[PDB]
Parts: structure tokens; C-alpha cells; sequence
């Protein structure tokens, strides 16, 4: 029961029963906390309650110390101390923000806003509230059984009754009972299990609550600059091909850590990769929080570095098929590509973390716990989409509110910025460079004049909140017989439901903007589906448009974003 103070590092044995994460509080700040919150429970080797027999007295203001056994006003001792006084809580070795983090439902943005505006203590004690707030909320769903199974891809399910019932999505994976994790999508609905079994019917999928460990590692580690590269060798051969990266590499070698803004198709992987290349003897562990994004890593290095020097890491609970080109889980390869969750206990001379803005203050902590690196490179971009906050329902997430990394960099500016777009025509380019980077991002591809624009509201239906727009689907089905070359076009939409619907309609490989991040199509269909927040957010908006490297299609609801859009305008 001995530990360190959350708010000042003050030694103490006082620990808050209040908050979700039991937080050790000096005597200045336990007070503080208890006067001015609803937390009234303070926690030592023993409890401040109410020695006295059967007293439910556990409100630390209305206690007393008499003799070494704490009672409260109608059971103290006449010769006892109250527990509260002169702004401390009595205990061995003897704020604002503190009290809305420790409080806070977070269903709201603000709650977010001062999770990544707090101290740097705060933002670890925010980051292990709120995944401990989201893992105890994963309990409230119901329980959903297997009634009737269908075909090989088709089941029916039985939903537990008084319980709300999650929505039917690939963000959400369940856990089937301990026969493999499952997925689902929308009576009729498809089964997606990661492990082929023959689904039993009265077994039983529950939602996997996770212990959340507690954070012990800063978000971003101290800043240090050097006055020469340190640690790290450089070469004086290095390719053509990364010889415009030299300036930034160097940048790296002089930094404890540096982020990198990379909107898309800037070169973000080809720099990562490049690093290796740039000081060849050096251990790289490249990092991201998705499988894909790691993956997406290990297909550049594959390209450019030594097969025998990679290795992927994958947890012996293998959720989804990942990267089988390099030897797997060779921890002490000089490559190392590995998810966050799945990071082993190791240091390097480069840590490369990816998708930054994917990235939660949970997972910059323990990247910062797992691995010790002489450098550290974020690379991402704040305008980009940001990991799902499942318990967030009011306000909107900024940018600088989505982690450390991404408060950097949309504050003081990041380290570097690749500034030249190579995937999209100019009318994306023009588009995104003006709605969301400040005109800094240049179009390497000419204009394509395969970029075009309809507004067409449609009509708009719900799967249960999941959205669909079944007029706009028929918009682009019309576009596709007179435009058949968009026949291998990629179809993407702000809504599952939306591309369920166009996948049966359409026949198109379907996609959300979500899932569609970081990946790259010749083609591209886009059906805002709707007029909400989530479909007219500005970072989902430039993810869906730069996925294209030929063409795009954009059916669109909001005048707004369509008028933004430097396309040709459709009729019809
Ligand atoms: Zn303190
Ligand atoms: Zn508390
Ligand atoms: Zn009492």
C-alpha cells in the first residue's frame, strides 16, 4: 500500500476507493479530490472507515482519528483528530483536472479534451480510467445464441432480452463458446468466424472484456535533441530512390524522438522503410495498433530490406490472417514488425510507430513500457481518421485531441511533412490539400478528368442506425452501364449497411472509409449515404477521396462538402 501520488509524486499510503483505478493521492491531494468530488472513500493498509461495530460510516470528512482507529462523529473518542483538515487527509508522510478525469462518464468530447490537455501523470491516469470505463461497459451488451445455421457464411441468431444488443459490425469481434473469435454483418445475417467451425447451434457469443494493466510509461518520452546523429550509423551510399528523405533520416538521428505528417500517398511507408536503408546496422521495430498497418510495413520491407533479417510477430491467439512472408516470431531479428498489444519486451536503435493517429495515449504508453529505443519516429497524419471511442456519444474528437503524438503535431507542427501527393489525380489533391492541410500538399499526377460529383440526397433508411441510401445505389448502378471501366471500381461508403446493400446491388468490393485507410484503389465509388456527423466529418471525408489513384465517383448529401469537391459535376 506504499506508492507515489498521481497529481504531485508526493509519497503516501492513501489511495482513492472512489476511483475505477484505486490512484495513489498525497494528503494535499486527497483532500482536494474528496471536498470536491462525490468520492469519499479514502483507501490505506486498512480503510478509512468506521471502526465501530456495524457502522456503515465510510466517508472520509465525516471520520476522526482516536488513538490508531479511525470513527466517526457519533462513535469517536473524546481525545481524536478529524481525518479532514487545514486542506489534508491525515496519513503517513505528510487538482481540477484530476477530479473531472476521475468522474467523468466519458460520453462527452470535453472528457477526451482533457485527457490529452492534462499533465503528463494525467494523461496516463486518463488512458487507464477510460479503457477501464470502455472494458466495463463491453458487460451491459446481450448475450446472442445460435438458433438456426443457415449455409457455410449464413446464421440466425436468439439476442438475450433486457440487455441492449451491439451493432452488427467488423469494429465489434466476438468470442464464441472457447471456440474462436467471431465476426458478423447485416432476419438473414452473415457469420464470420476467425476459426472454420461448424457453428453449433446453442452456443453462445459474449463480447471480450480484457483486464486493463496499469500504465507505468509517459505517453511521449522527454524531449532531448542532440548536436550529431547519435547511436545510429549513416551510409554515404544511400539509393536515389530515398535521397529525399536524407535531410529528415538525419533529423532522426538527432532527436529523441520526431513525428512525421504524411497525408496520403506522400510516401510515409517508403520513408519508414527507408530509415533501414539509411542506417543499415541499426535494429528497427516497426509498430502500428492494426494488423493491416503492420502488414502494409512488411510489404515495403519486403521490397527493399533483407527477408532473412525481418520477422513478424504474431500472438498465439491469431485473430486475423496477417503477413507470411518473413520468419514469424523471431523476436531478435534486426526487423521486427509487430502490433502493439503483441510487442515483446525488447530495445532497438529505431522505433518506427505507424498510424498515429490510430493510436490511443493507452497504446503510446506501452509502446514507451515495452520498448527502449535510443530513437523514436511517429509517423501519421492528424488528419486522418482516429481510433473508434466507443463510449463517445456528444461533441466531436479535434485532431489535437486524438492522442500526444497528434496534439504535437497540430499545435507546434510536426517534425517533418511530406508535402507531395503521388497517388491522386489534382482534383483530389486540390480538394484535400484545401479542406484539411492548409494548401501545403502538392499533386505530383496531372489532373485525371476521371474525378466526378453528384448531389443526390436520396432517400434514406436505417439498419437500426447503420444508414442506407438504396436511390444513391441506384445512381451508381445507372453510372455503371454507361461507364463500364468503373466496373473494378472499390465501393465506399461512411456505413456497413450501406455496402451491404451495394455489394448485393452492385456486385463491387465493398469497403467503409474506416477500413479503406491506408489501402489504394485505381477506382473508387463513394456514397456519403447520409447528412450526419460522421459522414460529413472532414477527416473520414479525405480519407474516402484519397483512396483513389485513377478515378472517383461522389454521390453526396452535403452541398457543403460537395461544393468543396474540384470535380466534374454529373447529371441524372
Ligand atoms: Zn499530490
Ligand atoms: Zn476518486
Ligand atoms: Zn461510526
Amino acid at each position: 500500500a506504499v506508492g507515489a501520488c498521481v497529481l504531485c509524486n508526493s509519497q503516501t499510503s492513501l489511495r482513492c476507493g472512489a476511483c475505477i483505478r484505486r490512484p495513489f493521492l498525497c494528503c494535499k491531494c486527497c483532500y482536494d479530490h474528496v471536498i470536491s468530488t462525490s468520492h469519499k472513500l479514502v483507501l490505506s493498509v486498512n480503510p478509512y472507515v468506521c471502526n465501530a461495530p456495524g457502522c456503515d460510516v465510510t466517508d472520509v470528512t465525516q471520520l476522526y482519528l482516536g488513538g490508531m482507529s479511525y470513527y466517526c462523529k457519533s462513535h469517536k473518542p473524546p481525545i481524536s483528530f478529524p481525518l479532514c483538515a487545514n486542506g489534508q487527509v491525515f496519513g503517513l508522510y505528510k487538482v481540477t483536472d484530476f477530479n473531472a478525469i476521475a468522474t467523468c462518464d466519458w460520453t462527452n468530447a470535453g472528457d477526451y479534451i482533457l485527457a490529452n490537455t492534462c499533465t503528463e501523470r494525467l494523461k496516463l491516469f486518463a488512458a487507464e480510467t477510460l479503457k477501464a470505463t470502455e472494458e466495463t461497459f463491453k458487460l451491459s451488451y446481450g448475450i446472442a445464441t445460435v438458433r438456426e445455421v443457415l449455409s457455410d457464411r449464413e446464421l440466425h441468431l436468439s439476442w438475450e432480452v433486457g440487455k441492449p444488443r451491439p451493432p452488427l459490425n467488423r469494429n465489434y469481434v466476438f468470442t464464441g463458446y472457447q471456440i474462436g473469435e467471431y465476426t458478423f454483418e447485416k432476419d438473414a445475417v452473415v457469420y464470420r468466424g476467425t476459426t472454420t467451425y461448424k457453428l453449433n447451434v446453442g452456443d453462445y457469443f459474449v463480447l471480450t472484456s480484457h483486464t486493463v494493466m496499469p500504465l507505468s510509461a509517459p505517453t511521449l518520452v522527454p524531449q532531448e535533441h542532440y548536436v550529431r546523429i547519435t547511436g545510429l550509423y549513416p551510409t554515404l551510399n544511400i539509393s536515389d530512390e530515398f535521397s529525399s528523405n536524407v535531410a529528415n533520416y538525419q533529423k532522426v538521428g538527432m532527436q529523441k524522438y520526431s513525428t512525421l505528417q504524411g497525408p496520403p500517398g506522400t510516401g510515409k511507408s517508403h520513408f519508414a522503410i527507408g530509415l533501414a536503408l539509411y542506417y543499415p546496422s541499426a535494429r528497427i521495430v516497426y509498430t502500428a495498433c492494426s494488423h493491416a498497418a503492420v502488414d502494409a510495413l512488411c510489404e515495403k520491407a519486403l521490397k527493399y530490406l533483407p527477408i532473412d533479417k525481418c520477422s513478424r510477430i504474431i500472438p498465439a491467439r491469431a485473430r486475423v490472417e496477417c503477413f507470411d512472408k518473413f520468419k514469424v516470431n523471431s523476436t531478435l531479428e534486426q526487423y521486427v514488425f509487430c502490433t502493439v498489444n503483441a510487442l515483446p519486451e525488447t530495445t532497438a536503435d529505431i522505433v518506427v510507430f505507424d498510424e498515429i493517429s490510430m493510436a490511443t495515449n493507452y497504446d503510446l504508453s506501452v509502446v514507451n513500457a515495452r520498448l527502449r529505443a535510443k530513437h523514436y519516429v511517429y509517423i501519421g497524419d492528424p488528419a486522418q481518421l482516429p481510433a473508434p471511442r466507443t463510449l463517445l456519444t456528444k461533441g466531436t474528437l479535434e485532431p489535437e485531441y486524438f492522442n500526444s503524438v497528434c496534439r504535437l503535431m497540430k499545435t507546434i507542427g510536426p517534425d517533418m511533412f511530406l508535402g507531395t501527393c503521388r497517388r491522386c489525380p489534382a482534383e483530389i489533391v486540390d480538394t484535400v490539400s484545401a479542406l484539411v492541410y492548409d494548401n501545403k500538399l502538392k499533386a505530383h499526377k496531372d489532373k485525371s478528368a476521371q474525378c466526378f460529383k453528384m448531389f443526390y440526397k436520396g432517400v434514406i433508411t436505417h439498419d437500426v442506425s447503420s444508414a442506407i441510401n438504396r436511390p444513391q445505389i441506384g445512381v451508381v448502378r445507372e453510372f455503371l452501364t454507361r461507364n463500364p471501366a468503373w466496373r473494378k471500381a472499390v465501393f465506399i461508403s461512411p456505413y456497413n449497411s450501406q455496402n451491404a446493400v451495394a455489394s448485393k446491388i452492385l456486385g463491387l468490393p465493398t469497403q467503409t472509409v474506416d477500413s479503406s485507410q491506408g489501402s489504394e484503389y485505381d477506382y473508387v465509388i463513394f456514397t456519403q449515404t447520409t447528412e450526419t456527423a460522421h459522414s460529413c466529418n472532414v477527416n473520414r471525408f479525405n480519407v474516402a477521396i484519397t483512396r483513389a489513384k485513377v478515378g472517383i465517383l461522389c454521390i453526396m448529401s452535403d452541398r457543403d462538402l460537395y461544393d468543396k469537391l474540384q470535380f466534374t459535376s454529373l447529371e441524372i
